[PDB]
């Protein structure tokens, strides 16, 4: 679980998000993993505008941050789970560190703020959901 709340928005992983985020919804995007709701107070993070490729996540199943290195946002295959079909992720990055189903929503950030959230993962291996290109959530 986690969510990203930045201005009048909360950001969370569209297959985690609740009734009351589906009562308020702004934008989701299936392919992405992705869903943003509004929100009455005004939110506690900025996000990063910026090309980093190392940042720092935060690990629910060890209660702990890692140093990681990730890919760019890119399309990439993902097998199916209880919440999709077998189906290709965009605006997804990898890194190697650990991950469980339950570290979705961990917020990854570089030195500049927030780059994205815990999406995908397994076998060492860690999926974030960019968010860096949504201008919007700043507007
Ligand atoms: C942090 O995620 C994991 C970690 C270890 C093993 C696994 Cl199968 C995962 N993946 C998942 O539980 N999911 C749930 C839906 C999500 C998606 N974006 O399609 C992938
Ligand atoms: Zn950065």
């Amino acid at each position: 679980s986690g969510a990203i709340y930045v201005g009048n928005y909360r950001v969370v992983n569209r297959h985690l998000a609740t009734h009351n985020d589906w009562a308020n919804l702004v934008w989701e995007d299936s392919s992405r993993d992705l869903l943003v709701s509004s929100t009455t107070a005004q939110g506690c993070d900025t996000i990063a505008r910026c090309d980093c490729q190392t940042g720092v996540y935060y690990c629910s199943s060890r209660r702990k941050h890692y140093p990681v290195s990730f890919s760019k946002p890119s399309l990439i295959f993902v097998e199916a789970s209880e919440y999709y079909p077998a189906r290709y992720q965009s605006h997804l990055m990898l890194a190697v560190g650990h991950s469980e189903p339950g570290d979705c929503g961990g917020i990854l950030r570089c030195q500049h703020g927030v780059v994205g959230i815990v999406s995908t993962g397994g076998n060492g291996l860690v999926g974030f959901a960019d968010v860096r290109d949504l201008l919007w959530l700043d507007e």
